[PDB]
């Protein structure tokens, strides 16, 4: 139903507390926000939130690691990073 393969089991204890969607590319209309002051707190990366306030759930999914480098020097790698759990997560157990 709802619980699909491991993994994304810690993502949703993420979710909770932020009031969104597992996916990533669904994170909307601002979710972005949410999932950036998250883990920007659990890795002391600055304020990317002004830089993704025009970026959304499908935009950061669809954008590469170089990419959230470009907004953010002192992350960047972290945000693409600790998406890629979510994306993957978000892009079906097996297939999708």
């Amino acid at each position: 139903g709802s619980s699909g393969s491991s993994g994304l089991k810690d993502i949703e204890t993420a979710c909770k507390l932020l009031n969104i969607t597992a996916d990533p590319m669904d994170w909307s209309p601002s979710n972005v926000q949410k999932w950036l002051l998250w883990t920007e707190h659990q890795y002391r990366l600055p304020p990317m939130g002004k830089a993704f306030q025009e970026l959304a759930g499908k935009e950061l999914c669809a954008m590469s690691e170089e990419q959230f480098r470009q907004r953010s020097p002192l992350g960047g790698d972290v945000l693409h990073a600790h998406l890629d759990i979510w994306k993957s997560a978000a892009s079906g157990p097996s297939s999708g």
